């Protein structure tokens, strides 16, 4: 589908309306040095606050981010906690997992963000994003969306890039 459409703008439009947003569910991050296998909790607050959070089959902390404009906190898997002015920046350098935080801001919540090459589906809603810019690469399929919730948001979703990917599933959603 083609991202003219006066609808998949509108729903651009009712998405962006919201002021937070709040899902969970399962991550997993594979590599060719790493796997990484974790529960996920996504809190947000507008367009630049949020709370990543991974925590093990036990219910301890494999990651915790708070990022704000400017200033983010990484608690460690370890309990040790850093902070910096770029989130993309600290993820990857401290736990080894380049993933685009700035830009999964806008996509996790089925938005193209700065992205210049997607597609839609029947409903007018990004199912695919083929990311090579601003230095990263990521090939993002958003597989079944979240229709429970109004806006119906993505529930399923995996980013790809050279041998490494990362998976979301959502178990649900909170928007107000």
């Amino acid at each position: 589908k083609s991202p003219d459409s006066p609808q998949w703008r509108q729903h651009q439009q009712d998405v962006r309306n919201l002021n937070q947003y709040q899902t969970r569910g399962a991550f997993a991050y594979i590599s060719d040095q790493q796997k990484v296998y974790a529960r996920f909790f996504w809190q947000q607050t507008g367009q630049d606050r949020y709370r990543l959070l991974l925590t093990n089959p036990e219910g301890s902390t494999e990651l915790e981010l708070n990022a704000q404009p400017g200033n983010v906190q990484l608690v460690d898997n370890k309990g040790q906690r850093y902070t910096a002015d770029d989130a993309e920046e600290m993820i990857g350098k401290l736990t080894g997992m380049p993933i685009p935080l700035n830009s999964l801001r806008q996509w996790i919540l089925g938005l193209p963000g700065d992205a210049t090459d997607y597609k839609l589906d029947d409903q007018y809603r990004l199912s695919e994003i083929t990311y090579s810019q601003n230095g990263k690469n990521w090939k993002v399929v958003y597989g079944g969306y979240d229709t429970k919730t109004q806006p119906a948001m993505p529930a399923n979703m995996e980013l790809t890039d050279g041998g490494q990917r990362i998976k979301l599933k959502m178990d649900n959603w909170i928007v107000k």
